Order: structure tokens, then C-alpha cells, then sequence
């Protein structure tokens, strides 16, 4: 099976890339597995595979940490993401995001039902499992529970059957056969939960699949449009129909090679304590438990020697930064272009902790619109901040054609030197705000409203006649023949060059 | 020793394996600057150009990147440390503490010596032509050959009670003139104005290149109005600086200066100046203005004289390491003298030295029983109405958990703890720095406003204390488990 279509092959691909460390000695799921994974994420080291978890029983379970985190080397920085998508390990973020957007204007490819798969190799009914006895990790010391669900895919269907959504939302063990987790607007798991709640007849049929086809977990993290079944979008992106098997206890379909599957119901009535949790912005607030949605587990099915993927999320750099920010920025790029805004590129700089998106403007098309910064800022803000894809982003930085928005240092340079504080920004107080950012939910203002800004790092001539500066850098302040002579004599003179394929 | 003599400083860079000697012919027209620019962009070894095309009777060799960064994290600031008699592993906290140390010490006045190495050679008006010397063209669109990027201007108040040492750019105008920036609120401009109001004579002036490294650090620091830099450097180094009188005026220059120009700064004349590739990383090729005009009457120089050169622009060069860091040092001291609970200040390099992050002693903040709106306003009023705050447009207030010397920690705090609009106070009625592109080439007044105080303190920091832990390796795992993970790291297969 290809690495992008089967988590078990993905684990083998990381091993062949020399991008895996197999830890075969006993590791405690109480903090130790997550501490090692956290250190990996903070240093961009190899992904840890914990083959010997204290408490593993009857093949449940091994843990792969850091499945979507960065590699140390600059050349294959994004190689773990590339391996989710059948891209070369050297793929740029522009190439990864173009791949994730490619299904946007293609016919969906419906999944194929198969009679069985590896995910049916072992099963436990409700009398045979206890979620409190599995080696579920405690990820951060102050977490309000053991977060089993950090990199699995929730599967829920609209009541009329026309929309099946795949998405990542966190969940923790509540008791032997229940989870609690975040089911929040405007997320699709929440939109579908509300349809079931308004019908008022039944709890939501639900499955949670861990170790799904890597291309599916990428779509699970991406805010593709309302009403669009992720499975058909992934089929189109990969050029292949995904193989799905029916759940034993409900009529939902799960990827045939899923490592671990939970089958059950998401309650339309019951809640339970959820959180706190060490989250994407780099914080945990220990005194901070709230009521979350409650999931009932009726059955567990799993592969022989099942592997549970785990995100030890927090400060830079993990799955919450590489996948949440980047895939939101991709969808924002597409939204801008569909609203006839001259945006070529979007990226959420890691330095912003997933809270900014930098929009690269085609200034030739900006010049033809004959507008001003005040008018253009309002127009961009009103599109992005009134769409689901803009929900988690609080600052948009508009930059011209000379800025590579995939390079955080170039975005911070442009922001610091081209955006006059106050005058070149528009504040948005009457838009949905993201409560999870500390300055929102733990801040001086409304938790769920405003706190957003459009910052124009376009210089005045970019709107009229064109760029009227040169960078004071090696590339732009010296002629081509001189630069080539300096590069050709660099090591000869006794300076050193960073080797593209080796340097960190 | 290195901190008292530029020639010994070059020798120290050699011992540190932090110098590349280039003995093949190098063109001062862009090539020396292009090599220096690439050094600064990659944190490579400082280039010493021993063989410039057009060198004339020992004028001159060039040292590039004298105050730029080293590649290794262990000795990142070692080229700065070597200006100040600190170890090459010195932290930015230790460098800035050294630079502030002389603030509450008695000045040590300089010692006058009859002669020194800077007198080894001399050229009167008939003997030199500035247009025939190997002065660098530093960027292809510069409006002139900028001879002056790392020399010290020396001017004195009319009443003789204040002698100022400072860096300001100057370019060759003709055989015996320079043009340069003399701009408020800078001390060269303050002293210029004193002579203008007197109305009687041009300003006696000297420009010394390759001065005692400790003096070029004080030359780039905004020490208070009226304070003679020589006496400040004396107190900081615990020694009296050795100065020699100029041949053609009564100003005193460091005895070991590589190259000295003696003459006058005109109170009446101007000439075209710029454009120049500048500290924010831009040049606007359409952009010549009338600048101050200097007349050179005499050149004295060492045998085998070395001209230091800043090839300034995008990160990282002397304009970032020295201008931002030394301004941030003075702002820290200014805050403490105004009874503000600031422990540390630094201008993150990511901000292109437009931001300063102020680390707050939050125990002292809680005892003040204040709010964000009040505290931001007090901090901005102090810093943005002072010369030391002139070049800084954004102040970021952070609590005790943030290392302000780490740009990644400042950017994290800024991005996660400061709500846009609500947690910020804009300042429009304060002097603004025209050289930042968004000011002089922007949508608003070039010399006014565009400043902000961004409060990245969380609400409980003002009241009861921090109510979070970072979701990081340091804070979300117990000490015994962190130690076990670090002890077993290489044994498990990690690097
Ligand atoms: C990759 C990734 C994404 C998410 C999460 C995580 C990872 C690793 C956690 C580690 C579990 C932390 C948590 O913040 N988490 C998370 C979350 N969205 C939520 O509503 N709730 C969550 O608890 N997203 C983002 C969502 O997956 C995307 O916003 C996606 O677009 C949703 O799909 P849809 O609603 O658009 O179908
Ligand atoms: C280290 C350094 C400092 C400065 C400069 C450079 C270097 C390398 C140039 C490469 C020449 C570029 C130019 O931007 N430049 C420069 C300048 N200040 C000016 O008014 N004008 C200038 O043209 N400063 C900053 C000043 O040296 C400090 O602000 C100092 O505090 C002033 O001294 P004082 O007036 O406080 O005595
Ligand atoms: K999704
Ligand atoms: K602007
Ligand atoms: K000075
Ligand atoms: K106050
Ligand atoms: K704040
Ligand atoms: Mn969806
Ligand atoms: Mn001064």
C-alpha cells in the first residue's frame, strides 16, 4: 500500500527516510512519551515510535509521536508532510498547499466499499475494553485528563446522509466507555451535531479512526467547504477511490487500513468535564475545566500491533502549527481569489503562533483597481474574517510581489518596515474571534468577538506606479557579474558555504 | 589590548579565527562591500581587504563587518564582546550591562599625549584628493562613495564643556569635502545648532576611523545630553583614554586612530547627500536630499592604515547589533530612573530594530495596583518623548517568563498575549523616525507619530500573578522526568 494511503506504510516510509527512532525499551504513557515527543517537536528531531508502552495490553497500543512535525534539515524541512501526500520529501510549502487545493475544482471520487481490512483484525465489545486501562497518554502535567484523541479522524454524517465529515477535534477519556471533547462552532463536527440536536430523535452515529490514510488526516485538518465529504475530496486529490469498510455497530464507513477504530455515539444531550489541555498557542491554564460534548464508545476494532499517532502540542513546532495554520492559509488563498482579490499566496508564519496570515498581493492587478490602503484593507478583512477559514486568524499582513510569504523572516521584515502602526491597519471588532488565543479567552475583552486587524505592508507606490526601492541586500544591491564572481571565489578566499542538503 | 586599540582588535579577530585576510586585488567599487554584505547575511568571518585597487601611499586597507554576528550560538556576539574586554561567549545582557556600567560612575577624563601612531603620516590640502582614494561604493544605487560608515565624528560645544563622539554617515562630495546626515535629535546636530545660533564660525571637526573599539561602542550609544563620551569610555574601561591634539585645530583624537580627517562642519553650506542603503534594509534610488557639508583640511594616518566599513542593509550588521541594542540599553536605564519596573530591554533583530521589548518585574507591577491602559500610557510617555526612544516605533511589554534577548520568545508573547487594538496605545504626537520606509516614504507625516505601546502582559500579571504554564518541555513536565529524558536522549537514538 502507498505511504499516503496507509498509515502502516507511512511509518515504514519514515523509517526508510531515516526520520524515525524506534524506542523498544519501556516508556511511561504518563508524561514520558509526550515529554520525548515535545523535545522532538522543539528540536525538529526524528519522529519517535514507542513500541514498548507501560500498560499496553492485547496489542493496544504503540504510539507514533510528531507525525506531521518538521525535520532538522532545511532542504526536507516539510518531508513528513510531503510523505502524507505522495510528494517528494524536498517539496516546498507552495507545492504541499497546491496539492491540498487541487481537488477544489475536480469532480469528487467516491470511496469504494470493501468487505474487510486490517482494522478488523481484532475487536473488543463494551464488556471487554476499559478506556481507563489503555496506555492513553497524559500529554502535559496540568491536562484535565488523558487525551487519547490528538491525531485521529472523527467521522459523522448529516441526518439525511448527504454529507459525511472527517475532522480532527481533541478528546479525552471520561470513564471506561466515554470520551469528552471540544465540539465548537463553527467546526463541521459542531454543524452536524446541531442538525441531529434540532431533529431531537437520536444521538449522532460516530466513529473515531486513529492511524488513517495520511492523505485523509491532512484533509481532516483542512477547512474545505460546508457540505463537502472529505473522502471524495481526498479521492480526487490522490487520483484514487479510498477503500472503506462498514463499522460493525453502525452504518458509518472507516478507512480499511485504520490502526484503531472507536464506534459509538456523540450525545445530543449529555456533557462532561473537558480540559484543560496544552494547546496550539503554547499555553495551559490549569484552573480551566469546562463542559464538553460526551461520546459513548460501544466497540473497538484494531490492527495487529496497532499504532496510535499522538500530537504533543504546544510551543513550536508541531502538527497544530504545520497543519492547522498552513491548511487554513491555503483555503484563505482560494477564498480571496474567488472573491476577485489579487492574492497569489497565503501562509501563517510559525513566528505568529498560527495567528497571522501573510497574503501576497499581485500588485500589477492591485494597480488596475485604482484603490487606496483603507478601501483595500476593509475589503480583504470583510471577506476573510466573515468566513470559517478565517476564524482562527487574527492578523492579515498584506505584502507585495517581492515578499516570499513562506519565509517568516521576509514577512516580519515587511511588517516591521512597511506597515505604519495605527494608520496602515484596520481593526475588526464586529467579527467572530478565536477564544482559544490567550488574549481572547483569558484577555481584557470579549472571548468570542473582535480582536482582529488587517495590517497593510504594501508601500504607497504599490497602489499607483510600482515599487520605487531596491533591497539593501546581496541579491539586489550588486550587479549579476559581481555576485557570480563573489560566489565563485567564496571558498577559495576562505569563507564557508552552508551545504543546501545538510545545514539546519 | 583589543578594547583600547583597533590594530590590537584586528589581531584579536585573527587569534579567534574570526578574520579572513584577502591579499588578492579587491575593487572598492562594490566588490569589497558585496563580500562584506554576504558575510553579514551569513554571519561569516570578518573580511580584511589588504589589497584594494587604487590604494595610495598606504590609504587604505578595509575591515568589513567589525561588529556583525558570528555563526556559532556559543560566541554569537563575540565580535561585540571583543570591543569591550568581555569573553567572546558574553551574553547580550552582559554586553549591555558593560555599556551601562559607567552611567553612575565618575567620568575618567582623558590623558593628553604628545604623539601616537595616528601621526605616522600626514597629508595637507595640496597632498590629498578624497576622489582618488579607494573609498567604497557600498550599494550599486548609492548617491556617493560612503567613506564614513564606522568612524567617530568629534565636535565640541562653543563653550568647550561638552565634546561629543558619534557615528553618522558621510560620503565624498569632492577632493576636500564630505556631505552627511546631521539630523535632530542627534548630539552632532545639537552641537551644530549651538554654533549656528552663535553665528561666528564653522564648527571645528575631526572624524577618526579605527578608534579604540570601546570608544566606537560609546559613539553608537545615546548617552545623555552634555556627557562627554571620552570620560564615559574611561569609566567603563577603568582607564584614562590616550588622546593627541589635531595638527590644524584644538580637538583631541585617540592616539591609535587608524585615519583622522581634520576640518570644519559648515554652519551655512549644504551639498547633495544620499541616497544610501540603510539599516531598515532599503534604498530609494530617486532620493537625494541636501545634507551637512564638511571641509577636510588635513589627513593623518597609521602606517598600513585600516578603514573599518559597515556594509549595512538587511540583517545582520552594525546598524542592528549596535544601534538597536545600545538604544535598548539606554531605554532600560531611562525606564528604571522614571520608577518603571523594567529589568531588561532589547530590540529584536526580526523587528529590523524598530521594536523594543521591555521585560517587566511583575512583582513590582502588582504592588503598583494599575491597569494596562495606565501602564502602557506611562511607558510610552517616558520612552517616546526621549532621544533614546527616537528610532523605536513599537514597545512590547512582556512579563518575567520572557527572555527579551530571544526574538522567538518576544514574537510568541506579542502574537499570543497582545490583543490587537484593545491591548495597544497609539502615539501620534511624538517624534517619528523618517528613515523607516513606512514614515519617510509612507501614508503619513514623515517626522511625527506612527508609534505604539503593545501590552503583552496578561491580565492576572497586574493583579494576582501568572495563571498559566507554557505547553513546552521546560514547564509541562516535572524536573526528574526532564532530566531522565535529557540523560537518555543519545541512548534512545536522538541527536
Ligand atoms: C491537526 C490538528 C487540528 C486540530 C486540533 C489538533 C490537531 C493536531 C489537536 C492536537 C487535537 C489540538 C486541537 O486544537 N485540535 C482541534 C482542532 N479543531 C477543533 O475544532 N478542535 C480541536 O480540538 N483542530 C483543527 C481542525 O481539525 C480544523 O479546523 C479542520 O478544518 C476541522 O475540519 P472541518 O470542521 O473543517 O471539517
Ligand atoms: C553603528 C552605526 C550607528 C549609526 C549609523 C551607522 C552605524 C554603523 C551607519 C552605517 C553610518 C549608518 C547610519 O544610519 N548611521 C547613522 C546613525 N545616526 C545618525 O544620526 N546618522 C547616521 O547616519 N547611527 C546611530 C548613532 O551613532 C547613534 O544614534 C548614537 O547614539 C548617536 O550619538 P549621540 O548623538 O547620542 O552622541
Ligand atoms: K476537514
Ligand atoms: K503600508
Ligand atoms: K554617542
Ligand atoms: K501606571
Ligand atoms: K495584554
Ligand atoms: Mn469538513
Ligand atoms: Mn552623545
Amino acid at each position: 500500500q502507498p505511504a499516503h494511503l496507509c498509515f502502516r506504510s507511512f511509518v515504514e516510509a519514515l523509517k526508510v527516510d531515516n526520520d524515525l527512532v524506534e524506542i523498544n525499551t519501556p516508556i511511561d504513557p504518563n508524561l514520558e512519551a509526550a515529554a520525548i515527543t515535545r523535545r522532538v517537536c522543539e528540536t525538529n528531531d526524528k519522529a519517535p515510535l514507542f513500541n514498548n508502552l507501560i500498560g499496553m495490553k492485547n496489542g493496544l497500543f504503540r504510539i507514533l509521536g510528531a507525525p506531521g512535525s518538521l525535520r532538522k534539515s532545511s532542504a526536507d524541512r516539510y518531508g513528513r508532510l510531503a510523505r502524507h501526500l505522495a510528494l517528494p520529501p524536498t517539496a516546498s510549502m507552495r507545492e504541499i498547499l497546491d496539492k491540498m487545493l487541487s481537488a477544489s475544482d475536480m469532480p469528487p471520487i467516491p470511496p469504494t466499499i470493501v468487505p474487510t481490512g486490517p482494522c478488523k483484525e481484532n475487536s473488543l465489545d463494551d464488556s471487554e475494553f476499559d478506556l481507563t486501562e489503555l496506555p492513553v497518554p497524559l500529554i502535559h502535567k496540568s491536562d484535565g485528563g488523558k487525551y487519547i484523541q490528538t491525531y485521529g479522524m472523527h467521522i459523522v454524517q448529516s441526518p439525511d446522509g448527504t454529507w459525511t465529515n472527517w475532522s480532527i477535534a481533541r478528546a479525552m477519556v471520561h470513564d471506561k466507555n466515554h470520551l469528552t471533547g471540544l465540539v465548537i462552532p463553527p467546526q463541521h463536527i459542531w454543524q452536524i451535531h446541531q442538525m441531529w440536536k434540532k431533529e431531537g430523535r437520536s444521538d449522532v452515529p460516530w466513529a473515531l479512526a486513529f492511524g488513517v490514510p495520511p492523505a485523509a488526516i491532512m484533509a481532516s485538518s483542512m477547512p474545505i467547504p460546508d457540505g463537502v465529504t472529505e473522502a471524495g475530496y481526498v479521492g480526487a486529490m490522490t487520483g484514487s477511490s479510498l477503500e472503506l469498510v462498514k463499522c460493525d455497530t453502525n452504518d458509518l464507513y472507516v478507512p480499511a487500513t485504520s490502526e484503531i477504530v472507536l464506534e459509538g455515539t456523540l450525545s445530543i444531550s449529555e456533557t462532561g468535564p473537558e480540559g484543560p489541555f496544552g494547546e496550539m498557542h503554547g499555553y495551559i491554564f490549569p484552573g480551566d475545566t469546562h463542559l464538553g460534548a460526551k461520546y459513548k464508545v460501544n466497540r473497538i476494532t484494531y490492527r495487529n500491533n496497532a499504532i496510535m499517532p499522538m500530537s504533543s502540542c504546544g510551543r513550536l513546532t508541531d502538527e497544530t502549527h504545520t497543519m492547522i495554520g498552513s491548511l487554513a492559509a491555503a483555503e484563505i488563498r482560494k477564498l480571496c481569489q474567488q472573491n476577485d482579490l489579487p492574492i497569489t499566496d497565503a501562509f501563517a508564519p510559525f513566528e505568529s503562533q498560527v495567528t497571522w496570515v501573510a497574503l501576497r498581493v499581485d500588485t500589477e492587478k492591485l494597480r488596475a483597481m485604482k484603490t487606496t490602503s483603507e478601501g483595500f484593507r476593509k475589503r480583504v478583512g470583510d471577506v476573510v474574517f466573515n468566513h470559517k477559514a478565517g476564524y482562527m486568524i487574527h492578523r492579515l499582513v498584506l505584502v507585495g510581489d517581492d515578499i516570499d510569504v513562506y519565509e517568516g523572516k521576509d514577512v516580519l521584515w515587511a511588517f516591521s518596515t512597511r506597515c505604519r502602526p495605527g494608520m496602515d491597519e484596520t481593526l475588526f471588532e464586529d467579527v467572530p474571534g478565536f477564544w482559544l488565543i490567550p488574549y481572547m479567552g483569558h484577555g481584557n475583552g470579549p472571548a468570542h468577538r473582535g480582536g482582529k486587524v488587517v495590517s497593510d505592508a504594501l508601500m504607497p507606490t504599490e497602489y499607483t506606479t510600482g515599487r520605487n526601492w531596491e533591497a539593501a541586500d546581496f541579491n539586489q544591491s550588486y550587479p549579476e557579474d559581481l555576485k557570480q564572481k563573489v560566489l565563485d571565489n567564496w571558498t577559495k578566499m576562505g569563507f564557508s558555504n552552508l551545504e543546501h542538503h545538510h545545514h539546519h
